[PDB]
């Protein structure tokens, strides 16, 4: 307990709160979605509700340590409010995202962080054709709200969304689920922003 | 990281928290709207729900710095709770506005600040005629709640709302969307308050 | 900025937080309702939802200053969390009141404060007869929850509720709207509590 | 203002925050109910919503003072967050209780406290027979969640609920409303826990 | 009060906040479920709502004391925000869990802690067959979100869920309710995570 208490104290005191990435000190966040359920489809407003886990990984030099200096501690768990986190946002939500899991991250001696928030998202989607054989396709972009491609870059380990935890008895069955990196420009800003586009084809499951 | 940490420290210590504008030190906020979706229309209460982005720009001498003094840093991202922000409010909302994006602003070396919150608004609007060819027209005023024209002035870059991000498969199609600056008087107060009037003409989209 | 920064600093440091009124140091709050809309009527639970602005005015010796001592500053805007505010409560609400406007007050050199919160209230009201020619009458009392008449007194500038901002295309039209001061006794307490009774007669508006 | 400011300062500084009652230092809380309205009855989930006021009273030696030492101040109003309050909980709620009134208590020089929160409760209740002549009976227990009889005891002044403020035009009329002290044992714990059982018989009101 | 005030002061000052368990300092949490009610079943989204109490027990060397050193105090009640608590989470919730009881734990001189939060959970469950004689079976896993089996182990005193407080007049009757310990692997992580699987068989109750 003493060693971890010391490590946590030293990582916090060694330097003030990390000010986020810069053009000169950029960061690459690895995103990966685990789609658990398509809960609701609303045809009167064209909103669809998803339950998923957004897996996030990044590395920070400021969170690095030598295990030999801190009782061979290789990693630890900490509140996500105690460390810097990326501002990964759904670009087309219709409601504030609901967080379903504790806000705790895992920090490793190499400075790498893993943070997996489970969330419920309500986003823009016309479900017309959900009841058909072909089903309906809907997409939502995820990325930083304020950091461009020069400050925050995004990466995926695979183009395939994890469906190994998708609720079998859900009202909707998944025909396809894709997560692909893309670089866009916006009216507000001159720099190119980067995002992970979550595209999911689904239909009503027969009882 | 060191340079930005220093800049942020020096900008905060240079003077206590900015007390907002005054008659003697007025401010001009540039407002612009990017209408993403008309989510819901409720004819039983006469409420309409919009999803949009509110681009806000202002300039503060207190936030100015020389990039040559801080490792050629030209701008930075910071929590909107760490800086003064204008109190732009919808004058005719029926629910507390829901914030859909992170509360982070961008501050530039000339002292200018850009903050683009994404929000969901539920406001007063009779939708009667939404299903007709002509559609229905509804308006909502945005402006400071406590600062008059002598303290906060508002400006737009264009009278035409940004519709380049409007959800194509929305239940409602946009016939027209306008943003106009106007100056009004109220019973409470002797000074003229200024606002940006968002007027949007819309109808039900055919499948 | 310097003068206002100084005034605000001196007003906070000159004395600890104001402990509220007392029998020995009583206060008079001026109440005034601007009814903007009757949003919803629910006949299955007998609840009615209103959108209104509650103008509150009071004077405090502790908030007084000499403009000649602070660069001819006659007034300033401040967060309502930074100053004492009265606990004006609806005595018959069915839901926690939703605040629709920023929590900012205007303080003047004579120690007077003006605070205008915009709110949505869900209160006890049987709407039977709303569809009739005569319409329905419903009332809700507003007053301090813990302070009696000896500590907080209430006053109105007119017995007429401001209807100049009432939404024209509302589902309900106003036949009459009154705000009267009244003094009552309760089982709990020996002292007389005072309230402002909001009485509004309304009916369904024809297209 | 000076005397009250001083009293409140001295009451806070004389000793650290009160750690709650103990077997050695027990406390007796007096509960009372003022049932204002039976808002909703839901037969599809078996939930019933009440709007009531809970009068709570207890005495603490730590909150005692001599009025002659503090400008003949006999009592004062304070935020309920500034003092210890009991964990009186509804044992069978289906939703987190909504607080409708400000969280302010009244403290007297003898150390006695009075706190009357107005709340909306959604609790377990099968309404089958609400439309009959006999009506339906439903009950909800109120007690401390963590303190047993040896630490917190409960008392009522009357066994009759206060119905003098019950909304006349409510959808439901009260046939009977009782508040009775009872002592129970639970599977978790060996000590006897004490509660106040709120039993109310009601039916649908005829127009 | 003095002795407890001292004990609480000494337990807080003797060492900084406990950093949670480690591979080298693991912890075993005992889980128990008291199912109070199956509130709602939604066949249009496949969500089911439960009201239950989750009894949690763990022991910490850092919370140990000698009663003879602190006026024969054997235990005390404290805010759960003042002590470390495990991040026991429902792995398949569709909404953020609603807490229905005060967040207070009971700490004993041997360092053991008992914490019983009453909660409302909305989780993934197809209710098809709830109206049949056989009823429907639904399951939800509870475990730590970030700690593996090497850091947090789980244990149950019985496989049988406590039904002695189940609301008799609920819309749904319980046919069976089980709580069994299980060890799983996940896509994210290499270490085995452990959970308590809550399996409940229920059907619609006949009036
Ligand atoms: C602080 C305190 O009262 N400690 C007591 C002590 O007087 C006694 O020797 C013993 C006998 O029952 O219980 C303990
Ligand atoms: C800044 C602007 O015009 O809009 C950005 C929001 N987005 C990502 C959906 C198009
Ligand atoms: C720069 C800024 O604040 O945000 C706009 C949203 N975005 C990222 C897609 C263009
Ligand atoms: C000063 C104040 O609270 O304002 C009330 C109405 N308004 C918003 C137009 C000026
Ligand atoms: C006189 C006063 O309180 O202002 C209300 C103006 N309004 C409704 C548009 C906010
Ligand atoms: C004195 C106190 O706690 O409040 C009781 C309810 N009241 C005063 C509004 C009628
Ligand atoms: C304790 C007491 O008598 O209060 C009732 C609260 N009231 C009448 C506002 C609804
Ligand atoms: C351990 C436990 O919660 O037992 C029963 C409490 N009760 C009846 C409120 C549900
Ligand atoms: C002891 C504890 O934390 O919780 C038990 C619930 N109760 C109040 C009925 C006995
Ligand atoms: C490991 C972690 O950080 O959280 C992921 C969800 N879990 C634990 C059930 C696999
Ligand atoms: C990232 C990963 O594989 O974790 C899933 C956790 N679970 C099954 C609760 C949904
Ligand atoms: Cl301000
Ligand atoms: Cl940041
Ligand atoms: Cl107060
Ligand atoms: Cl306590
Ligand atoms: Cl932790």
């Amino acid at each position: 307990q003493a060693n971890l208490m010391r490590l946590k104290s030293d990582l916090f005191n060694r330097s003030p709160m990390y000010p986020g990435p810069t053009k000169d000190d950029p960061l690459t966040v690895t995103l990966g979605f685990t789609l658990q359920d398509i809960v609701k489809v609303d045809s009167s407003t064209n909103e669809v509700d998803l339950v998923y886990c957004e897996q996030q990984r990044w590395k920070l030099n400021s969170l690095m340590w030598d295990p030999n200096e801190y009782g061979n501690i290789t990693d630890f768990r900490t509140s996500a409010a105690d460390i810097w986190t990326p501002d990964i946002t759904a670009y087309s939500s219709t409601r504030p995202v609901q967080v379903l899991s504790p806000q705790i991250a895992v920090v490793t001696h190499d400075g790498s962080v893993m943070f997996i928030p489970a969330q419920r998202l309500s986003f823009m989607c016309d479900p017309t054709g959900v009841d058909s054989e072909e089903g309906v396709t809907c997409a939502v972009k995820f990325g930083s709200w304020v950091y461009s491609g020069f400050e925050i870059d995004l990466k995926t380990d695979t183009d395939q969304v994890d469906l190994s935890s998708y609720y079998a008895s859900s009202k909707y069955e998944i025909l396809s689920a894709t997560q692909t990196r893309q670089v866009q420009h916006y009216s507000c800003c001159p720099e190119p922003y980067i995002d992970v586009n979550l595209v999911v084809k689904f239909r009503e499951r027969r009882a």
